[PDB]
């Protein structure tokens, strides 16, 4: 029985920067991982998706082309060319990543892992045992699909895992989900030529944003030529001759449902959720305590019901998103190895961007949430909407809109949402200022920068 | 004689913005305008600027198109197109502003303004006269050029005012200068298809901004395929039989001065300075005080040296920028009118970005400055120079460098510096950040937006 300072179950975003960061503290880590190192973020996630998202936006802009002066680009994509291009890109992080590893002097064990019956916490990989007086689980989630038993022929479509593996642009696709994966891969194929639809359970996508942004959202996705289907959900999906017939039912409250079948789709994509990879831990024989979907429950330290074991990441089901693995990763290993008892991460005011068309930017609390948290009567916010100075010579036009929400008679700013051209890249300032506590006088009495769409939110009224 | 409440002589950014907060507080307020209401960065600056820049943006991605899996684009960029479209865009706005004072009660007084020899503080426009308690000089400056009796043949050069003139991309263009108005000529010309050459007088472009920035904006602009002709100066210039010569000396340190001409010149373009426009004020008449230049001096509360009479904007020489100009005119109208005798600008930390290619974001000090301000015991800085994502998979690549300079031993952030792909809408909320006294520490407790080039500045170590 191989014994280290720390073993980390799962070599992706949280578990690397936990390993890396306890090994510059001094602590002997070994990290175990049963296929590629980056996790899902850097094969499957997103890296992959973003590369994607940059072709796409590379597509938008080319219908401008003529719009300012140049000459009409004609072109058909070629999928498999970036295809290509994105997964030796993938290629050559992944070595990176082992190196990386190395250079620390982290121990990889490759191999699935997982609890033993043994007393003291220890683990199993390919027959060996190791142990440490701290241990890990990182293991993230994967894709969720429906069972054939509540829809037929669910098998047939796929998860984001095989969008990556597509070699050729689906000529029909059908998405169905209404949450960020959805979105972002609707917006992706659409954008390169598919003819794509977006099925979704109500009227709006991204329901769990800020109600300006939800709206907004779907509206640019229509406008972008995405069909979006509200109130449907499959109820069968069958091969045929040429590609997928999905029988789909829509109940449009105050109407009577009605059922339709798309035929001729080539791509089925099932983006209706992610659940924790904790199956095959054996976490039963440690009795380590799980909600009912499988997620580790953890309190604000990352520790599990049992000493000496934590966990972070998508595994928990909150907040899944790759910075914040890695930021409670880090603070996890900053307590145990340097000994700072109070080192933790703060789950609220964590920033997001969906890479939608275009893109949303959003961080804080949403009118709704600021309203249970202060009241109708503390809660004042401002808003604009514009369209940004690059449609002044298009034919073509995107909405920027931008809403900052105040509580209280200093007026704190609790939460920023928007979505516009460049707002990928605007809000990681802003989420600084927010994190700190700024009030609304501190935007205002901050100069703007003009001409740009950012100056927007230092200048509302 | 006419009395207001407020005059204020000339309409463009600082003059209209503080008549206008003025009327909201109740005063009569008159703007006297000798041309376009608007201004330089309407008319002249800001405005067609930043549509060329999409333009000049839109060159650079059509390179990286069959990087991307489409097929090549050929065209020639076609310049009346888009000088059409931009005159045009700029027309909409000027009817905008006039629809703006009208609606405020605003009175528009067209003429050019000067003070007459009356006691008190009075100015005549077109014979009639008028005066007012206060009275803001917002008269704003012009681009310089050299004397003929310096360098002959001078005047067959243009500014930045002929620029937006031009109804052809020019084949072969110099460009004298080495501020950021020049910088962003050379960028826009030559990525539009123009033979550019950079002609300034050392070794660096934008020797003002941090060493970092000087020195990378230096290297991108020659990879750029722009001629940055350095330790040169312009000697005399003539017209030939088909365009203009120029001859220029280079004198580099360490050497022996050497003289060549630069043949078949379609466009030189002057981008050396800026004069202030106070020359036909008849400023003397009331004694006003202003330095060699023609700036006119005013206090921390942009006070002339005479009660009731004061100056905000590129006049006074200072922080050259329409936002400058616009938060230093409404802090005055909220002191005269409003009462707040503590209502002032604080000219510390304004945010300025150049859009170059890629664009520059600045805020704050630079590292020589934050240096002699605290000491090189006191202060540490932290950089990071990287490839952006979206030049994985592109033969084409431009660089992201990024420079913090922190203070004391709280690490207290004095000053931003960043060149790269998306750094012209990154910079406002570091600035909010920077204005509140943000130190590293709370950058680095922000956690980071995967995958973008802003989360690069909270992970800096
Ligand atoms: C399509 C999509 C796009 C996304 N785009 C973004 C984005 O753009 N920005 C963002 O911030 N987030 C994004 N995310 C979410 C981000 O990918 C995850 O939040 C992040 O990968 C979670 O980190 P993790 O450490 O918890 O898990 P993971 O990264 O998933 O790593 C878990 C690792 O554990 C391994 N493992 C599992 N079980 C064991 C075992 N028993 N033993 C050994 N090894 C094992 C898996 O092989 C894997 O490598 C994306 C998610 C996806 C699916
Ligand atoms: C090429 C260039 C690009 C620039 N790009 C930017 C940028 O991108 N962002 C930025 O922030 N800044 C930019 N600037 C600087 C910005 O344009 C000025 O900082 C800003 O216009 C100055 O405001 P002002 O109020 O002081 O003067 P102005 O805008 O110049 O207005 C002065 C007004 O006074 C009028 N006037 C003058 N004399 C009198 C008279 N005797 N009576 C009556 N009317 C009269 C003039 O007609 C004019 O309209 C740019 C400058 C230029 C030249």
């Amino acid at each position: 029985v191989a014994s280290y300072d720390y073993l980390v179950i799962g070599g992706g975003s949280g578990g690397l920067a936990s390993a890396r960061r306890a090994a510059e503290l001094g602590a002997r880590a070994a990290v175990v991982e049963s296929h590629k190192l980056g996790g899902t973020c850097v094969n499957v996630g997103c890296v992959p998706k973003k590369v994607m998202w940059n072709t796409a936006v590379h597509s938008e802009f080319m219908h401008d082309h003529a719009d300012y002066g140049f000459p009409s680009c004609e072109g058909k994509f070629n999928w498999r060319v970036i295809k290509e291009k994105r997964d030796a890109y993938v290629s050559r992080l992944n070595a990176i990543y082992q190196n990386n590893l190395t250079k620390s002097h982290i121990e990889i064990i490759r191999g699935h892992a997982a609890f033993t019956s043994d007393p003291k916490p220890t683990i199993e990989v390919s027959g060996k045992k190791y142990t440490a007086p701290h241990i890990l689980i990182a293991t993230g989630g994967m894709p969720s699909t429906p069972h054939e038993s509540q829809i037929p022929g669910a098998s047939l479509g796929i998860t984001s895992d095989g969008f990556f593996q597509l070699e050729e642009l689906p000529g029909r696709s059908v998405i169905v989900g209404a949450g960020y994966i959805a979105v972002e891969m609707a917006g992706i194929l659409s954008a390169l030529g598919s003819k794509t639809s977006l099925m979704i359970r109500h009227d709006k996508v991204l329901r769990s944003f800020d109600s300006m942004i939800s709206t907004n959202c779907t509206e640019e996705l229509e406008n972008a030529g995405v069909e979006v289907l509200k109130f449907s959900q499959v109820k069968e999906v069958k091969k045929t001759l040429s590609g997928l017939e999905v029988s789909m039912v829509t109940a449009v409250p105050g109407r009577l449902p009605v059922m339709t079948m798309i035929p001729d789709v080539d791509c089925l994509l099932w983006a209706i959720g992610r659940v924790p990879n904790t199956k095959d831990l054996s976490l039963n024989k440690l009795g380590i305590q799980t909600d009912d979907k499988g997620h580790i429950i953890v309190d604000e330290f990352q520790n599990t019901n049992v000493k000496g074991i934590y966990a972070v990441g998508d595994v928990c089901g909150k907040a899944l998103l790759t910075p914040v693995a890695i930021a409670a990763g880090r603070k996890l290993a900053h307590r145990l190895f340097e000994y700072k008892e109070d080192s933790k991460l703060d789950y609220n005011n964590i920033p997001t961007v969906v890479f939608s068309h275009p893109p949303i930017g959003t961080v804080g609390l949403t009118e709704d949430e600021a309203i249970h948290k202060y009241g109708i009567e503390n809660v004042k916010t401002y808003s604009t909407s514009f369209t940004p100075m690059y449609h002044a010579v298009t034919k073509r036009k995107t909405k920027c809109v931008m809403k900052m929400v105040c509580a209280n008679k200093e007026e704190k700013v609790v939460g920023i949402h928007m979505q516009g051209l460049g707002c990928d890249e605007m809000l990681q300032g802003f989420a600084v200022a927010v994190k700190m506590g700024a009030t609304k006088a501190d935007f205002d009495n901050t100069v703007a920068i003009h001409p740009t769409s950012s100056e927007e939110l230092v200048t509302l009224r």
